[PDB]
């Protein structure tokens, strides 16, 4: 992948194919994500649907093609208000005492001999946070996992992220039925003046979406951190803060994202029509030399480092706070409970936008 990354970033850093345009630098790619009036989000017909949503004379859809993550303003920025507080760092700072006792309490089921980490650390922990946060009960772990895993890259559906089918269904169901028992967020948005179908979007993508790129954040995080050879420097000098956004910058959990042109608009020496999907290779964008010195290398007190793993502009992750804290708190936990590791055996997220680990297998010498 990156060895092609850098080969587009020096010859065709804006590149057509004959079917889609695809951005490889980071100054388009953030100029991309910034122009939201040229570059729209919305893939899915949203702001097209939203009277008939509304008046109900669409009765029957799928709800996560109606959330935030595929809105223009002001629809955008009016579901997103909602919701915004809730996952600031001044607000969630109130649960570090919560994620930290979680995740030690997770760390103690690690067979240190031999396990798998992804499936006792870091698939669990966000589960776990958003499921406190959002007042929606953990009725049964299993189907939280296969939930948070329908989350996929889906060709041919423009701005939908979710597999359907009858594990889908069932996770609507399971909305449905803890409605009117969540958190203050949740009730926001259960009496809004949104559609049904836009509500169980809404709660969807907070409740899910979110978990499988956490997990990959903190997974990333381990490998990278173990093969650069990195544990004991980071503890002593107290790098977790910067460790963890180089980790960002260097492995995305999020590989890259999409747009929609709203009219003809010009991005470097090209002119892309309107009407055609931009596709922005956010961790090609992360290794852009003219941005980053040395772009290859992993630098664990990197700084600075404006990478967009998250994002830029009015659609930047909600739940990057959130995400950032319990990364943070999920490795400095780790780092202090153990003083050696070995990897013995890995397996990949097989698809195209996720990058992370299915399974990290490993040995660990605890203190
Ligand atoms: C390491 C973890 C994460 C990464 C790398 C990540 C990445 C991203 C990216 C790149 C976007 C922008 C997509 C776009 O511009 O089209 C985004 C948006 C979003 N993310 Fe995340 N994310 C993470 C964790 C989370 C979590 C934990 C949650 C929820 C609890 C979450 C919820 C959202 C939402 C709701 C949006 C839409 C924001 C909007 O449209 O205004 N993400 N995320
Ligand atoms: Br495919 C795909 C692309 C972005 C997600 C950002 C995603 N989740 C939370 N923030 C999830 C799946």
């Amino acid at each position: 992948m990156y060895d092609w990354f850098s080969e587009m970033r020096k010859k065709d850093p804006v590149y057509y194919d004959g079917n889609i345009w695809q951005v490889f630098s980071y100054r388009y790619t953030k100029e991309v994500l910034n122009n939201f009036s040229k570059f729209s989000s919305d893939l899915t017909g949203y702001h097209e649907r939203l009277e008939d949503l509304r008046n109900g004379k669409i009765r029957f859809d799928i709800p996560t093609r109606y959330t935030m993550l595929t809105s223009d303003p002001p629809l955008h920025d009016e579901l997103r208000s909602m919701s915004a507080d809730i996952f600031s760092p001044q607000k969630l700072q109130t649960l570090e005492t919560f994620i930290r006792e979680t995740t030690r309490s997770l760390l103690d089921s690690i067979d240190p001999r031999e396990d798998d980490i992804v499936k006792k650390l870091a698939v669990p922990l966000p589960i776990i946070v958003i499921s406190k946060i959002l007042g929606l009960p953990i009725e049964d772990k299993e189907k939280f996992k296969e939930w948070s895993d329908l989350v996929a890259f889906r060709l041919g559906k423009p701005g939908e992220i979710f597999e359907l089918g009858k594990k889908y269904l069932e996770l609507i169901g399971y909305v449905k039925d803890h409605l009117n028992s969540g958190t203050e967020v949740v009730s926001r948005v259960v009496n809004s003046n949104l559609s049904d179908i836009e509500k169980l979007g809404y709660i969807i993508l907070l409740l899910i979406a979110g978990n499988e790129t956490t997990t990959n954040l903190i997974s990333n995080s381990v490998i990278d951190f173990t093969r650069f050879n990195l544990w004991q420097r980071i503890r002593e000098e107290n790098l977790y803060l910067k460790a963890i956004e180089e980790a960002l910058r260097y492995s995305p959990p999020v590989m890259r994202t999409v747009r929609k042109t709203k009219e003809r608009v010009k991005l470097g020496d090209q002119t892309i029509e309107e009407g055609e999907y931009v596709r922005v290779w956010i961790a090609s964008a992360n290794r852009d030399e003219e941005v980053f010195h040395d772009g290859e290398k992993f630098i664990p007190d990197r700084n600075p480092n404006p990478h967009l793993s998250f994002g830029s502009g009015i659609h930047l992750c909600l739940g990057a706070p959130l995400a950032r804290l319990e990364a943070r708190i999920a490795i400095e936990e780790f780092s202090k409970r153990f003083r050696h590791i070995e990897i013995l055996d890995t397996e990949k997220v097989p698809n195209e936008v996720l990058n992370g680990y299915k399974r990290l297998v490993v040995r660990l010498k605890s203190n």
